[PDB]
């Protein structure tokens, strides 16, 4: 059972922006996947302190970069506090309203593209180098949810019954045909260091087969 849900109108705004503007520095789009997984490692984090049985859907808490050429897609995946259902539908995309319109704001007065994360709407920078991003996700709270959107306005949402995931995200990049760079370990591994040297979670770029 799939539902299929309309983007407000400011953030399919924002996506064609991204889609749509030339701007050459596309890698950033991994610094602002990784800094939201750190949050999310963050948030499990803190609230296991004040009840440890949070922990009881996985203890470790880490992120993972998996390129897969075969597939054409990059996966970040993190073990963080995960979404629920409510988030995916509608909390995220009314808080990223209120970013979304400073954002603009701020490249109409000469900002550009590489702050987007300064405005809190850093994962919709994933649209600088992928066709399709599908997000699986599991919150203590809820069921295992598969998002995904093309762009175009539009994002589907349904009951993930693939290979349980305990709890936390996956976003998996559906990357361009011209962004395939990024899947090479040697730029995974620049951009990495170049970007996100200090995140205080193990961060482990599988090698591919
Ligand atoms: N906006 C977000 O920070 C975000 C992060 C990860 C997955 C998502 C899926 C749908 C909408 O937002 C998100």
């Amino acid at each position: 059972e799939v539902e299929t849900f309309a983007f407000q109108a400011e953030i399919a705004q924002l996506m064609s922006l991204i889609i749509n503007t030339f701007y050459s520095n596309k890698e950033i789009f991994l610094r602002e996947l990784i800094s939201n997984s750190s949050d999310a490692l963050d948030k499990i984090r803190y609230e296991s302190l004040t009840d440890p049985s949070k922990l009881d859907s996985g203890k470790e808490l880490h992120i993972n970069l998996i390129p897969n050429k075969q597939d054409r897609t990059l996966t970040i995946v993190d073990t963080g506090i995960g979404m629920t259902k409510a988030d995916l539908i509608n909390n995220l995309g009314t808080i990223a309203k209120s970013g979304t319109k400073a954002f603009m704001e701020a490249l109409q007065a000469g900002a550009d593209i590489s702050m987007i994360g300064q405005f809190g709407v850093g994962f919709y920078s994933a649209y600088l180098v992928a066709e399709k991003v599908t997000v699986i996700t599991k919150h203590n709270d809820d069921e295992q949810y598969a998002w995904e959107s093309s762009a175009g306005g539009s994002f589907t949402v349904r009951t993930d019954t693939g290979e349980p995931m305990g709890r936390g995200t996956k976003v998996i990049l559906h990357l361009k045909e011209d962004q395939t760079e990024y899947l090479e370990e040697r730029r995974i591994k620049e951009i990495v260091k170049k970007h996100s040297q200090f995140i205080g979670y193990p961060i482990t770029l599988f090698v591919e087969k």
